[PDB]
């Protein structure tokens, strides 16, 4: 689980990186090599943030510190630079995972295709990522979607094989989502208040 | 350029890894982020081979040595294991690049779509990779193809911006292809003679 936010809503960079570093692996709950490239993309963002943090953990103590430091370090190349860029993209992958899991927990489904997770992934994609992809990457997403597992399998993949009902799994996901969602929200507000959000497409 | 093969047709592992390590970058002659994941896939194979070589460069002096050593090291998990696996997949990416470049040099083109390289890429894909992909990855290839550059641009990307005619570029590619193709051929023969080739799909 992620720490709760402190009253000052500052997010400590070290603890944050340690928590998010447990996310990429999970993509192998999706159960197909198609998603391995995605894990490495997310993992790349986390690496890049850590490599900058590691250079001066004090200067880069909080996520806010990264943005404001890099803003003065880089001038006109900022925010399309350094850890600020990497975190700009990491927050979008995190949000995808948040929206996807929340949509599953909220019982959203396609009533005639109940064992799939395609509607949940698509919603997650539309809310987190689609705005930032050109059509080639969108078509790539559409194709990749088909590699997505059955809901039943996914959930069983989430519970480390450990024998809990689907209902119990979802209750634990809901618990995870509280501090996760609040953390992602704070990162998005920081990007807004720093005018560090860019809208270019890949 | 790659060294020529020696009379014994053994391929020294160190020099081979150094030569192929100059290939991934080029994928950024394709001129779009869609191909960055592919670079990292190929680069991953080269890393994995090097990490095994590095452990005992003498024991792993040649590519042949890697296969025969791993065969006795691993038993029934071989050849779907270690550097033998990584090289099994690396040779396929290398072959793709060989067939693609050769097809371009041979003047193969779609006469009504002359400025594209799609026929060349597809041929390269059918000859090197398609057999080893399931349909999701094939559809992903089809979508990605659209990110491929114009022939004119690609060629200009290959000549480090340096101002040589297209004809001169192709002549240099043809020269590159001689030892490259002969090297890849030798690797494929080794996999055959070692019964190390596997046909599973991703
Ligand atoms: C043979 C076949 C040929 C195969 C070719 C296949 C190519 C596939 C291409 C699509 C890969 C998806 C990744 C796309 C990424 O390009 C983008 C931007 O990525 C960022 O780009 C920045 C520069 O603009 C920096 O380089 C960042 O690098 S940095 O150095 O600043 O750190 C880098 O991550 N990230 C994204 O779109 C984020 C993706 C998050 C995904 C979240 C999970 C989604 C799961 C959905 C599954 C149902
Ligand atoms: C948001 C959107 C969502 C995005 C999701 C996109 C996902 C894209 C998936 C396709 C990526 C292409 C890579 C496929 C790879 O999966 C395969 C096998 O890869 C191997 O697998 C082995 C295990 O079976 C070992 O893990 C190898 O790992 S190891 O550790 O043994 O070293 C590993 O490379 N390699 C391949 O297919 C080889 C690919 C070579 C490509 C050659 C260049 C082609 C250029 C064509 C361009 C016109």
């Amino acid at each position: 689980l992620l720490k709760p936010l402190p009253a000052d809503k500052q997010i400590e960079t070290g603890p944050f990186l340690e928590a998010v570093s447990h996310l990429p692996p999970f993509f192998d709950c999706l159960g197909s090599p198609v998603f391995t490239p995605i894990k490495d993309v997310i993992s790349g963002n986390i690496t890049k943030i850590k490599a900058v943090y590691d250079t001066n953990p004090a200067k880069f103590r909080t996520l806010q510190n990264i943005l404001e430091v890099e803003k003065e370090m880089y001038g006109a190349e900022w925010p399309k630079v350094g850890a600020t860029l990497a975190l700009m993209w990491l927050k979008r992958g995190l949000r995808f995972i948040q929206v996807f899991l929340q949509s599953i927990c909220d019982g959203e489904r396609d009533e005639n295709h109940p064992n799939l997770i395609r509607v949940n992934a698509t919603k997650a994609y539309e809310m987190a990522l689609k705005k930032y992809h050109g059509w080639i990457v969108q078509k790539i997403f559409q194709a990749a979607l088909y590699a997505a597992p059955y809901k039943s399998d996914f959930l069983k993949a989430l519970s480390k094989g450990q024998n809990v009902t689907e209902e119990e799994c979802l209750e634990k996901i809901r618990l995870f989502l509280v501090n996760y969602t609040a953390t992602i929200d704070v990162i998005y507000e920081m990007y807004t208040q720093m005018n560090a959000e860019l809208n270019y497409k890949v």
